């Protein structure tokens, strides 16, 4: 098991590919605030052609999450928010 | 493992199986919202006759939930909510 | 493993009895509302007649809890509660 | 793997003693009120004579935290409060 | 397994080195009050050239974080805290 992260900033997408017969395990998402705002960062995770939302951020409110999510293939990350960056941190993992 | 998700629209159950000798995990419930509302949207899980509530969120304070749920058979999702849809997130494995 | 759950109503204790060389594993606790109340819903677990407090619930508050509980042994669930049923879920594994 | 748990009175600590060659998981600590009181009730475990903060609870906002936490050797629980006591949950497993 | 722990203070950054082919695994941050404060308190780690925010605590609306965090090579905590200590705590095991 290996640490794994990245940071997502507005209106970029991250794409990440675990390498075969891996994992990547994503177990938090965290802003990191850019402007001071009360807006909605609604996270999302795109795979193989279906978008699910993965949770809303906020500074005031819900400023992280924690989650037990694994993926075995390609995904990208995005999300709604345009005065934070979104830290995502878990680890890679053999499958 | 392999990811697993699945988007649980108003008045509709979706019925998962679990392929054979494999689990189904589910990690987090998150919150789609549609039109805002400060709505309950009451969450179910049906196995075998039962049909149990695995939780309560809303747009504005409870947007999403983090679990530990394993369903080795059958099951069927759904939630109370008219103003989002749930979108349910894990995945699966053997055993 | 395989799915499990109850449902613990007002004023009645619910007895659970792992099989040998099972154990319940407890996941959440959530809410069932039966009348909108503010009421505290303090949940509480029977083991070999000690009694802690596993949490407690409200409906605008704390509408669930998400738990690592394991039990090898016979229990008790029960709650505070006269406005609502709690739904404690989660699985069945080996010992 | 066997459930475990423990109250924590005010103004005691607590001494727990994994057996030899397994561990104490702890999973939750909730309040067990006794008084009504918006005090801050500050959790700690003291392991090799360093004492650390674990979480702080409170009846009205905190009453409950979830927890991963493992000891292999002997700890020490204790808490802040003084209108309730602290419920402690868990179970414990082997650890070779 | 073996209980870990570390006490990070305001303006320091704590290194940490695993033993090689071991992981610290870190479950929780927790403020260790000083003063009374409702400063955002920002938890930050440093990997080689990436830096994350692994969450935001307060004392008044998150004092503590639990997570999943693991750690294979060398790291550094900080925080922007000023008016607390933040208290991390997990556990070593091999890898
Ligand atoms: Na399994």
């Amino acid at each position: 098991m290996e640490f794994w992260g990245v940071a997502v900033t507005p209106k970029n997408a991250t794409k990440v590919t675990p390498e075969e017969d891996s994992l990547v395990h994503i177990s938090q998402a965290s802003l990191d605030c850019t402007v001071k705002s009360g807006e909605s960062v609604v996270l999302s995770v795109t795979v193989g052609g279906a978008k699910l939302v993965i949770g809303t951020l906020s500074q005031d409110k819900f400023p992280q999450i924690s989650f037990d999510l694994v993926f075995d293939k390609e995904f990208e990350l995005s999300h709604s928010g345009t005065k934070a960056n979104v830290h995502f941190i878990g680890y890679k993992s053999p499958n």
